[PDB]
Parts: C-alpha cells; sequence; structure tokens
C-alpha cells in the first residue's frame, strides 16, 4: 500500500529566562509518531489524517506571577497559500502533504512564531497544554517519508 509515515519533532521552551513556570525536560524535546497512512486518505487538498497528540507540561506554576500561558510554533510553512501546514524534511519522501499542529480548540495554528495557542489558565503547580498533529494534504499526497518539525516558545499573561 501506498503510505506517507513519518514523525513530528519538537522542541521549546520559555521566551524568558524569568517566566511563570518552567517547561518540563519531557516536553522541552519531543518525537510524535504521526504513523502510517495511506495515500488513498491523503488524495486531494484539504484531505486530513487522524491526529496525534502532544502535551507541553509546564512545572512550578505561581498564579501570582502569571494566570494563563500560551504557545507559539515555529517551522517552515509547506507554501505561500498554507501557512499553518509544515513542510516536510526532505531526506525518498513524500510529496502534497505537510503536518498541522492543533491547539485544544481543533484550530491549527500559524506557524510563524508570532501566532500564540488559545489562552491555557494555569494553575499553582503543574499545568498541561495539550496539543495534535496531524498530516494535511496540499494535493494528491505521494508515499514515502514525511517528518516535521517545529519549535515552540511558551508566553504568559
Amino acid at each position: 500500500a501506498n503510505v506517507v509515515e513519518g514523525k513530528f519533532h519538537v522542541t521549546g521552551g520559555n521566551v524568558t529566562t524569568a517566566a511563570a513556570c518552567a517547561v518540563d525536560a519531557g516536553s522541552v524535546d519531543q518525537t510524535v509518531q504521526l504513523g502510517q497512512v495511506r495515500t488513498a486518505s491523503l488524495a486531494q487538498e484539504g484531505a486530513t489524517s487522524s491526529a496525534v497528540g502532544f502535551n507541553i507540561q509546564l512545572n512550578d506554576c505561581d498564579t501570582n506571577v502569571a494566570s494563563k500561558a500560551a504557545v507559539a510554533f515555529l517551522g517552515t510553512a509547506i507554501d505561500a497559500g498554507h501557512t499553518n501546514v509544515l513542510a516536510l524534511q526532505s531526506s525518498g519522501s513524500a510529496t502534497n502533504v505537510g503536518v498541522q499542529i492543533l491547539d485544544r480548540t481543533g484550530a491549527a495554528l500559524t506557524l510563524d512564531g508570532a501566532t500564540f495557542s488559545s489562552e491555557t489558565t494555569l494553575n499553582n503547580g503543574t499545568n498541561t497544554i495539550p496539543f495534535q498533529a496531524r498530516y494535511f494534504a496540499t494535493g494528491a499526497a505521494t508515499p514515502g517519508a514525511a517528518n516535521a518539525d517545529a519549535t515552540f516558545k511558551v508566553q504568559y499573561q
């Protein structure tokens, strides 16, 4: 079967050395398995794969410093018409498919480093901000490796 298969590698941390929370060491460098998806499921612009979850955990939060956190992601957009779809790493790579990062509301986030996820209202101590990643077809996907990379920054308000 013709499939696209790959992983989403994400690294990141706080914008500022002096932040309301610490980013958990398990969250600052993660690799998310996107799975193997048949190109017949990605044969048309706007087709998407089943999303895979990944979390960003924040520790030791002090809500006297900030009551909310949000995350912005940076990565190469697959093309000017899909600024919320990551380009793939070129390594036998798939084409006409990229990777989207969704926040807890299901919105695919723009990948320009300035577009923040929906805000998470913090409790003191540990808080998790959930995300999902998935494949997004920009056309008739072709089989091959489909890895993507992005970086994130946590901002507080």
